[PDB]
């Protein structure tokens, strides 16, 4: 992800088939002639899409130009959470399924995985960051405290941002409870709150494994529900 001062990010297409799949997802949802009620509502929860972009002198080099969801913040606190019980898709080989489950074997049980976070600490005017090994090290016993960390600014727990996050997720959940045409594997929620403010973003990202479906995305729903439950518990801290 390249942050551009114009308030967008450039995301390089991942190798095939993942990159091409994510391109077609954005093209389907943001089709200018789309009047599918499900897809028009879905746009509310995604980064705005500005189309495919490539460097003037390098048409081979494909990017997605997306809204930078962090742009309007002064000191954005950012957390990426992968949602679902399965981070492998319906076309995964036994090898790939094993590869994916082993990356985080607790995915089925918890329904979400923290990919990383960047948290502003007020007292030091500095950031603390966690990488993929943080979330992959969390268990049922430690997930509540693991998520809580995102919302602690060194001084206090930001229950305002926690409650706001629940309210934003509930709208995404409602979208999922009212559609049976897409299932999302290995996709994420991007959480942003103001570290230096009640303003909160929660947006769906990373669509390299979104597939047409005839059923509720039950894995995604389980994950959202569990994540909401954890956030709800944190409000009692
Ligand atoms: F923490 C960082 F590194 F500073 C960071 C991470 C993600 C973003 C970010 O802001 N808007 C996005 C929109 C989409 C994505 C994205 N899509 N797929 N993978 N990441 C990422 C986005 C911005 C900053």
């Amino acid at each position: 992800i390249l942050q551009h001062p114009d308030g967008t990010v450039l995301k390089q297409l991942q190798p095939p088939p993942r990159g091409p799949r994510e391109l077609e997802f954005y093209n389907m949802v943001y089709a200018a002639d789309c009047f599918d009620g499900v897809l028009l509502e879905l746009r509310k929860y995604l980064p705005k899409y500005y189309g495919i972009w490539s460097p003037p002198t390098a048409p081979n080099d494909l990017y997605l130009k997306l809204e930078d969801v962090t742009h309007k913040f002064n000191k954005p606190c950012i957390m990426d959470v992968k949602i679902g019980q399965k981070s492998y898709d319906p076309f995964a080989s036994s090898e790939k399924i094993q590869q994916q489950v082993s990356k985080y074997p607790l995915m089925e049980e918890i329904g979400f995985l923290v990919l990383g976070m960047r948290v502003y600490h007020v007292h030091s005017d500095s950031y603390e960051t966690e990488n993929q090994h943080y979330g992959r090290s969390l268990t049922k016993e430690t997930i509540k405290d693991g998520v809580s960390r995102f919302f602690h600014n060194g001084y206090c727990l930001r229950k305002d941002a926690v409650a706001a996050s629940i309210q934003k997720i509930e709208k995404i959940l409602q979208w999922f409870e009212n559609q049976k045409q897409l299932n999302f594997y290995a996709s994420s929620l991007l959480f942003v709150y103001e570290g230096s403010g009640g303003e909160v973003e929660v947006r769906m990202i990373d669509f390299a494994h979104v597939f047409p479906s005839n059923t509720i995305d039950e894995g995604y729903v389980y994950g959202l529900k569990h994540l909401i439950s954890v956030l709800r518990s944190i409000l009692d801290n």
